[PDB]
This record gives structure tokens, sequence and C-alpha cells, in this order.
């Protein structure tokens, strides 16, 4: 009911229309070996924004395992609800993830479905000894969690703090009995991570329940690829829950809920018996589950340390050549902030035309005037790939 | 409007724990040809509650096409949001669905994701010319839609009418400018159907936006399996939107949105640019997409009229032997009501020891004291499987 808002919707559709007109959005492109993309005219670009940080999207062992699972089981999924029955492949997949993370792990269609199934239940208090907690959302929490604040609000009090405002979180932890912090482990489209040491300290003093989105941490950091939180925490406690994706880094499909300690079946029961995607939404298909089992084996092999070393070496190379948000960290997300959406779109079109695709984030993905290009470092990037990108990038000024 | 977590679970958990203790829930069973289930004991039972209505989860053409799609792409999926780019396999799949339904159709990883991506946007008025409509939910609309009422309540007024209370709906239409009705085309429980003629009449008179869930309507009902709504409407219009899942009946994986007319990209653009699962939640992997393309080809061929006829034949054979709720309906869902939650778990455990699994519905899945056995007729069932089951159902002495 505002003219100031329809003025924004018109400015909005113009940028979206420009991104399609410029070919940086809506392109139909074929996957090509080397983290590259092929257009119908034959021209191939290097994907600077692929979220397969370990290059496991091109792993022949994962692909063959997915094919073998479909051939042996001769079915795509199950023909009944999960609460009813499970295929043996599913239990092998979750047992493998449980061995890897060292916790009780369930599979879902997506990390989004994991949030839909967990966040409203954590807010109800059934996961916090019958005490409904104060759900504290970080401002930069991914919208698969932030869009569900209203669901959490119907159950308890929902507060949103500024990005990594640890001070404010303590005030809520002091003034309130039970509190939960809903955040991302690492923050994409930004060079920021979660304050694990401060958050852990608040957890020891006030019993703060910690809800992390490990989507851009799984496989990237830590032994066995367990991620950023489990590399600092060591072993999961009864007050820390993780959700993540398995299509990025892990090299598979779907998402997962890391409930907590593997000896406690209570959190899994409560969420499974709750009205959510874990009860009513379909399970991962036989190809995906076969991929998860193979990728889990590779995470226990000597290959994962090698893939992580090549990634962090590639990050070091990039940071030594291009100045981006997060320069110095060990996360594979590097955001090139340009402010203007016109500059961001024009830069993506220049790079894409010169052999490098970098995804453009504007007004709906990021705040207005905070536009920029989201580069993502992968282990499957060659040295020449990064060195050549920096060359093309610096030919624009900035 | 809301859909809050059930806090009192002593009665519920006793029923869940009993179901798992008696093996009717939480069992690890292998899929076997003929719509059958293998156990660690080696015991084989017929699945009487399988959602694969046309038996397409055992079609070798669909499985081969899923394997072929993965062998030729050598990646499970692309590594970017579908806004940035898509594989040609995804465009071929959504074009294939578009030809079948005769509408603009997008795919997601589940029907639940399709609901998350549409209902909040429909409640904002962006789909109805900027006028926020009154969101009118049916009481027995599936919970993947009903759980998001709080999201819709942030954008407009939400109300829930009694099941198929068309007179109460018509009253809501007279009192407001724009109204939208959210429901299922076919309801699993009760054997009821959406009152299409009253709804189409209200759509003509008031402009009632219609939002159908077709998870149990696609494939099983209508010419070319286009569903119950499209078979009566013929050609979709500007004020009708469908969501459905493609793993039950359709024989594939994931879900879909049927936006509206196929020559109109306005609805797709609005939703694709909204902050929802269609933007940020992973696309279907290449096996699922290959399955959708093949399944779409089958639905256009003379194999769908066959499978629909073998289903209606098997439905009639079942209705002549076993007296169940819905007897006489053309929907392949039947309720063997037993009232006692305890006796429902006993019947399911007895039938499953004798070779016929029927999933037990108890509280909270169904109202207390209204427990039943939910059977699903499939075209993959043999006349022997149906008559042999009717024998075991009467030897039980129900
Ligand atoms: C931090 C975070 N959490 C959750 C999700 C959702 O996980 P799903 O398993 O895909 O539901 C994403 C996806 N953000 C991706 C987009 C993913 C895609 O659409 O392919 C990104 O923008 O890199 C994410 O970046
Ligand atoms: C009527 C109905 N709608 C929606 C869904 C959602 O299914 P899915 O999220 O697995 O695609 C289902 C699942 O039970 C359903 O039966």
């Amino acid at each position: 009911g505002s003219h100031m808002v329809k003025k924004l919707r018109h400015l909005s559709d113009g940028y979206w229309d420009s991104a399609a007109r410029l070919g940086v959005h809506g392109a139909v492109l074929q996957a090509v070996p080397g983290g590259r993309l092929s257009a119908p005219d034959g021209r191939v670009a290097v994907n600077m924004s692929s979220y397969s940080y370990l290059g496991l999207d091109e792993s022949p062992r994962i692909i063959d395992a997915a094919i073998a699972a479909l051939r042996s089981n001769m079915v795509l999924n199950s023909s009944l609800g999960r609460v009813r029955m499970t295929l043996p492949l599913l239990e092998e997949a979750e047992c493998a993830l449980g061995d890897l993370f060292g916790a009780d792990v369930a599979t879902l269609n997506s990390c989004s479905a994991a949030a839909w199934a967990t966040l409203p239940v954590l807010a109800s208090g059934l996961l916090t000894d019958g005490v409904a907690p104060v759900m504290v959302f970080d401002k930069r929490a991914h919208f698969c969690m932030a869009s569900l604040k209203s669901l959490c609000a119907d159950e308890t009090r929902v507060e949103t703090i500024r990005h990594n405002d640890v001070d404010a979180l303590a005030d809520i932890c002091r003034k309130n009995k039970r509190v939960a912090y809903v955040c991302d482990s690492v923050y994409s489209t930004g060079g920021t991570l979660a304050p694990l040491e401060e958050l852990f300290a608040l957890q020891k003093e006030f019993g703060l329940f910690l809800y992390f989105d490990e989507a851009h941490s799984t496989s990237v950091i830590g032994d066995m690829g367990r991620g950023y939180v489990l590399d600092r925490m060591g072993a999961i406690n009864d007050s820390t829950m993780l959700i993540t994706s398995l299509n990025k880094g892990f090299g598979a499909s779907g998402g997962a809920i890391v409930f907590g300690p593997r000896d406690d079946d209570r959190k899994r029961k409560i969420i499974q018996r709750s009205s959510g995607p874990l009860m009513w939404s379909q399970r991962l298909n036989t190809p995906a589950l076969g991929a998860i089992i193979e990728s889990a084996k590779l995470h226990r092999s000597e290959a994962l340390p090698e893939l992580q070393a090549k990634l962090h070496s590639n990050i070091a190379l990039f940071d030594g050549l291009v100045r981006a948000a997060g320069q110095g960290n060990s996360v594979p997300i590097r955001y090139l902030e340009l402010g203007s959406e016109v500059d961001t779109l024009e830069a993506s079109a220049y790079l894409f035309d010169n052999g490098f695709y970098v995804e453009p984030d504007f007004f709906p993905i990021v705040s207005r005037g905070a536009a920029g290009l989201r580069a993502r470092i992968r282990s499957s990037m060659s040295t020449a790939d990064i060195e050549q990108f920096a060359h093309v990038w610096h030919k624009l000024g900035v």
C-alpha cells in the first residue's frame, strides 16, 4: 500500500530483466569437465561460483555408486511414508553419515526441509526440556530459516539481532531462562563466520542451544569433513543442532539434520513424530543415497585431506591475487562488493563474455547498495584458472 | 491462522512406540518386484498401501531413462541456483511436463517445497493483480500447505472453513474483493473429492483463485493422467494453480508447480524471483529429471489408458470383495476403519505376518477412536493379490 514499495518492485524487475538480457541469468548451459560450462555456440566458461568446493560433482566414484544403487534396488525411492518403512539403502546412508559426523543424522530432500522440520519444534520447547526458548535469529541467517520466523513466533518469542552481535545475545541469555541462537556457520555473500568461541562460552554459562546451518562448512573444513562447528567442539553436545546440504561440498544430493549425540533417539523421535517434512515429505531417491554412502567413504579416506589441501591452497592463491571479503579465512566464499547493481551486472557480463562466470547478487539476494559478485573456490580449480581469472578481473579497475 | 506443534504426546508416543514395537512401523524392508517387500527374515509380503498408483516405480523404461540421464551428464546436478543457469535436462523435463499438462510447469525437489514457494506469494497479491486475497484453507487440506498458514497470515487474512463447505466459501467471496481457496483435488482420508462444479461456478462469478494439491490426482485420474482438475477444466486459466508430487503415481521423484497458461510467463517470473524454495532450494538431480521425461512420454502414449484401466478394474474387484470406506469411488484409496487404535495395530501386525502390509492410521495421524487401515489400489496388483488379501481380511474376523 506504499508508492515507495512499488517504486522498489519496478527497480527490482529491471535488474532481474537486465540479468536475463545480459545472459548472466536464465542461460541453459551444459556441465563440462574442469568446473566449466558449455553454451550451444561452443563457448566454454570457468564456473567461479560452483559450490562443489571439493570438486566431488565430477567424482566418477560417486556417479558410479549412484548408478549402481539404482540398478540394484531397481526403484527410485520408497512407495510409503518414512514413518512406515525404510529401504536398507537409506539406513546404510544415515549410518554412514552418523559414523562420519559422530552423531544421529537423518537425510532429507534439502537443507530447507530440514529447517522446516526442526525450527518450529525447537521453538515449541519439546527439544529444550519443555521450556519454550527465546528464538534468536542472526540477521544474516539464510532465508530458508528466516522465512520461518512466523512459524517459530506462534510457538515462542522471536528476536533478531544484528550480525554477530554477541553482546546482545548475552543480554537475552541473562534476562531469559532458555535461549536459542539460529545462525549460519559461515555466511555466504559475505566474508563472515560465526563467533564459535564466544557462542560456546555463552553455551557453557547459560545453556544456550545453538542452531547452525553447516551448508557451506560440510566437507570444506575439519577432519572427516565434519565442518566448522564440530572441528572446534570436537564431539556434539545435547544442546547443539546442525542442518546442512549434501549437494555442496559433500558431492551428493539432499540435506540432513544432525540431531546431536548418537545415543539419544529423543530428538529424532520428536521431529519425526512432529507434523513436518520429515514425516510427510518424500525421501531422497536411490541414486542420491548411493552417492551419500560413497561420498562418506571418501570422507574417511586419505582423499579428503588431499582435496581440502588443494582447496585451501587455491584459496591462498586467490587471496594473494584478488582482494575480496573474507581474504585470509579458510572458507571458500569470496564476495566482491561493488555496491551498485548496474556495476555488478555489467561486471558479471564482462567476465562471462571473457570465460569466467561469477554469480551476481543484487537487491533480493542481498541488501540494496550491497550488490556484488560471489566467487566460490573449489578444489577442482587449476592454478591457471585462478591466475587467469584475476587477470581478467583486474582489467576493470576497482 | 496457525498450525502449531502438538505439545501433549503421552497418548501419541504410546501409539508410535507400540507401532514400532509390533514391526508395523520403523522396519527395514527391501523392495521386490510385484509390489512386494523383503525382510531380513526373508519373508515376502504384498504392499497394500504403496503410493505408486500406476506401478510406475517398477517400470524398467523409467528406471533406464534415469540411469541413461546420469551416464550422459556424469553429474548429479548443476552447482548453482536455477536462477543463474540450468542444465538442458531440466529444461527438457519442464518442457515435457508442460506438454503433458498443457501449462507452464516448474519442478522442485518435493511438493512440500512447491507449497512453500507459492502460498506465501499468492497471499501477497502478486499473483492477483496486487490485491492481497483472503486465503481460505480447507480444513482437510494437506499439512504441507496448512503448516504455512502463519506465513500467509503475515501477508493477508487467513481463514479455515469446514471440509467442502462451499456455502461458507461463497459467503466469503461476497464480502471481500479477492478470495483464494486452498485444498486437495483428492483427499486420502474420507474418500471425499474437491467440489469442482461449485468451485468453478464461484470462480466464474467472483474470480475465486483456485489452488489445488494434486498429489493423489496426477497420473491416477484424468485423460493422459493430467489429473482431476484439468480433466474437468480442460485448459487451465489465469485463476487456477496446481501443485503436486511426482513420486506417487507419476513414477518419478520430486514435485511440481502448474502456474497457469503456458504462453504466460508472468506467474513463473514472480515466483522464481521470490525468496522461496524455487530460488534457493536445490533442483532435482539428473536421475529424477530423466525419469520425469520418460514418465511424461508414457503418459502421452497408449500405456497410460492401459494402466488406468487395469487400476479401475482392480478397484472394482476390490470393491466386490472387501467392504471398506470409499467403496464405489474411483479413487484408489480405501479405509478399513476399526475404531480402536489397539485393534488397528493388531490387524496390521496380523495381516503383515500373513503377507499383506496395510499401513495403520492412528492418532495423531487420525482422530482418536477413528483408527483405520489405509489401503491403496495399484494397477500393479494382480487379481490373485486382491482375492488372496480379501481372504486374509475375513479370516481375521473383523
Ligand atoms: C546457507 C544455506 N542454507 C541453506 C540452503 C538451502 O539448501 P538446499 O539443500 O538447497 O535446500 C542454502 C542454499 N543456497 C544455495 C542455492 C542452492 C541451489 O538452489 O542450488 C546458494 O545460493 O549457493 C544455503 O546457501
Ligand atoms: C496430498 C499430499 N500433498 C502433498 C504431499 C507432499 O509430498 P512430497 O513433499 O513428498 O512431494 C503429499 C505427501 O504425503 C500428499 O499426500
